DNA sequence: GCGTCTCGAATCTGATGCGTAACTTGGATGCTTCGTGCGT
């Protein structure tokens, strides 16, 4: 899998819609997934409407949308892929905290896309870049493009465990917000400020925003136990 | 067209209570599509 639109024909196996124009000009990328639209490929002109708030994330100004993206842009597809992890095998739901911990500590090997909506409904799937290697996971949370490294997540979890192994009252070394919205997101808490060594503080201050967002779900007083998410592509196909 | 002496002294020079009370102690919002009508 190479493009976000590749999930349609590879895990949803949906044939293209009808009434679609056929490109008969010089190739140009899809305005959504940057996929080339060569001669003979089925496309459709852009008709996003006045409620499209993702003009900044458009891959190109070609005003053309491939059929895979047209399938992806359906309301049933948007709602189904709000908290979805699309691997080669199928589509899983990472909405639960345990699923997030499993994904960010024991990721699947194959290429996969990670989606997470920050609101009721958002355009995600055609914006998420593919994660080619599980060591450098690219996560699209709403409008933010996050890079999550599972090794850094594990190291931060170990740092917290060493910090709070003895004290009965568990305290978060770093202030984290699940929405990545608080003005104190990523700042060191007091307990971590005078209970962590210089190296651990330096490591905590030098984590990517995506790692802070992930730890905002995985790092708590009682760490969630990782579990495999349930397959969802059947539900999405049935509702489509 | 008069002046000296005299031209103070010794206390006392605060004391007592009161020297807070009740409420308030946040709220709401930051999605986009699909279908069905309704104005140019
Ligand atoms: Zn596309």
């Amino acid at each position: 899998m190479r493009y976000p639109s590749d999930v349609v024909d590879q895990v949803f196996k949906l044939p293209p819609d009808k009434g679609l124009l056929t490109w008969d000009n010089d190739p140009v990328a899809c305005s959504h997934c940057a996929r080339p639209i060569e001669k003979g490929d089925l496309y459709s002109p852009s008709s996003v409407g006045a409620f499209f708030s993702d003009t900044r994330n458009l891959a190109s100004t070609s005003r053309s949308i491939c059929w895979r993206c047209l399938i992806l842009r359906k309301k049933q597809m948007l709602n189904g892929l709000s908290y979805a992890l699309i691997t080669q095998d199928g589509v899983f739901q990472i909405s639960k905290d345990t699923n997030k911990a499993w994904l960010f500590t024991t990721p699947p090997p194959a290429p996969f896309f990670v989606m997470h909506s920050s609101s009721t409904m958002q355009h995600l799937c055609w914006r998420t870049p593919v994660t080619l290697d599980n060591r450098l996971i690219k996560v699209r949370y709403g409008n933010n493009l996050f890079v999550v490294r599972p090794e850094a997540i594990r190291e931060a979890l170990e740092i917290a465990d060493r910090m709070n192994e003895g004290q009965k009252k568990w305290q978060a070394p770093i202030f984290l917000d699940r929405k990545a919205a608080d003005s104190g997101h990523g700042a060191l808490t007091k307990a971590g400020r005078e209970h962590l060594s210089a190296a651990d503080q330096e490591f905590l201050l030098n984590i990517t925003p995506g790692e802070r967002w992930a730890l905002a779900y995985i790092m708590h007083s009682k760490r969630p136990q990782p579990e495999e998410p349930e397959c969802i592509t059947s539900k999405i196909l049935e509702k489509l």
